[PDB]
Order: structure tokens, then C-alpha cells, then sequence
């Protein structure tokens, strides 16, 4: 599924990401935009052979099991394919674990490079939330 911006904002808000660990909703929407272009089916292969999955491009090196990232962890205890669902619950719940792990949203490269320190509230501007 390719979410609309506000649709995703609303979904993320309903799933408790607004101000989760102090990260306002726009951070999450911004991260999703630049990680996946709001596409839950996005996958990208990393140089180390892991793959990033889903709307928040959660990687299989650490967070999910895709059966083809040897020596990786599965800290979200999910098949990576669960992160591709049109239902973002699995991504959100895993993202909550990630962002809780001490490094905040810096785990999301795109967030660090494209959202962090920007006016992320713009990403939820106009949305009914
Ligand atoms: C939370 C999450 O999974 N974020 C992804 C990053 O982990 C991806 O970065 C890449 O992650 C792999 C596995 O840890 C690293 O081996 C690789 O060096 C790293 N790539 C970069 C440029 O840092 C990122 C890839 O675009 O996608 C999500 O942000
Ligand atoms: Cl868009
Ligand atoms: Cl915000
Ligand atoms: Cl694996
Ligand atoms: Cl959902
Ligand atoms: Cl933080
Ligand atoms: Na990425
Ligand atoms: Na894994």
C-alpha cells in the first residue's frame, strides 16, 4: 500500500507514534516518506546483504527475519515480510522497539539525513488528526 501523507500520519497516530519517545508525529511521517515514499512494500538491499523492509525500511540485519541475512538478529521477532503489510502495525511496533533502543530515530538514515533538524511538523500540516 502506498499511503497518503495524512493517512499515514493518522495511522501512525492511532498506533501511538505521536511523541513516542519524544518524536513528534511529523518525524515518523518524514521518515516514512524518505525511507519508503510511504510504500509499505518497499524493499531495499543493503551493502551487507541485509534488506530494509516496509514503510520504515526496517532492516533484517537487526530487526526482522527474512531468512537470507545470515548472522542477523530478529529483534522485532517478526518475519520481515510482516513489515510489508498494508497494515502498519508490525512496522510501528517494531519501530517502537527500534526508537527505544537508545539511538532514537537516528536508526533511520533517511530520517537523520532528511528529517532531523527540519520542520517535521510540515509533514502533518493540514492533516485531520
Ligand atoms: C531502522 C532501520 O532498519 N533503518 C534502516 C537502516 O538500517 C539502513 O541502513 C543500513 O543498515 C544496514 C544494516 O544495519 C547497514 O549495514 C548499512 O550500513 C546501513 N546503510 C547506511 C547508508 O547507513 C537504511 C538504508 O537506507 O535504511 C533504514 O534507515
Ligand atoms: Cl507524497
Ligand atoms: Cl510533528
Ligand atoms: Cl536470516
Ligand atoms: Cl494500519
Ligand atoms: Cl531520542
Ligand atoms: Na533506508
Ligand atoms: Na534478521
Amino acid at each position: 500500500k502506498v499511503f497518503g501523507r495524512c493517512e499515514l500520519a493518522a495511522a501512525m497516530k492511532r498506533h501511538g507514534l505521536d511523541n513516542y519517545r519524544g518524536y513528534s508525529l511529523g518525524n515518523w511521517v518524514c521518515a516514512a516518506k524518505f525511507e519508503s515514499n510511504f510504500n509499505t512494500q518497499a524493499t531495499n538491499r543493503n551493502t551487507d546483504g541485509s534488506t530494509d523492509y516496509g514503510i520504515l525500511q526496517i532492516n533484517s540485519r537487526w530487526w526482522c527475519n527474512d531468512g537470507r541475512t545470515p548472522g542477523s538478529r530478529n529483534l522485532c521477532n517478526i518475519p520481515c515480510s510482516a513489515l510489508l503489510s498494508s497494515d502498519i502495525t508490525a512496522s510501528v511496533n517494531c519501530a517502537k522497539k527500534i526508537v527505544s533502543d537508545g539511538n532514537g530515530m537516528n536508526a533511520w538514515v533517511a530520517w537523520r539525513n532528511r528529517c532531523k533538524g527540519t520542520d517535521v511538523q510540515a509533514w502533518i500540516r493540514g492533516c485531520r488528526l
